[PDB]
């Protein structure tokens, strides 16, 4: 299951749009809202699409801290802007800082 | 030009689904971060798929004020919520009151 009313990809049109366009955390939000709290969709669609394996290292961490089953997907994007926090990212996916 | 990295309908994709799942404002939103800043064409698009008449009124309230031509867009969605304190709307684009 991906989508059933919004024309999602077979998996996340939404997704890879809004990575180049708003970032990873804002495609994940809508991800989130479009196909649903389906955070299994989100994490495992934008995991591929995430900036570098630090922010998906970092989101996978809090992933790994899991507040809950759907606690995760009610604060992944939150998670998503922290993981942000922990490597330096901003909100579009991008690199603040150089490495 | 409707849109050039997400792949949106021949308009707004992401407006009718974003409408029926999280509501006009955030349908308003995600075409102004997908499509761009194009005011002109959000606001075609979810015109059709403002609530009622009384959303888009309010709406195009808030276009009349105009704050500037690209301040429209950048406070567009503000003003869809701005709208959904003009005529009592929740932010999905429901009537939390009854007529």
């Amino acid at each position: 299951r991906t989508h059933g009313t919004f024309p999602m990809h077979q998996l996340g049109n939404v997704i890879k749009g809004i990575v180049d366009q708003e970032g990873v955390a804002t495609a994940y939000t809508l991800g989130m809202m479009l196909s649903g709290q389906n955070y299994q969709l989100v994490s495992g669609i934008i995991r591929g699409y995430l900036p570098g394996q630090a922010v998906v290292t970092a989101l996978q961490q809090r992933l790994d801290q899991e507040i809950d089953d759907q606690t995760r997907a009610e604060t992944f994007i939150q998670h998503l802007n922290a993981v942000y926090e922990i490597l330096g990212l901003n909100a579009r996916g991008q690199s603040i800082r150089l490495e």
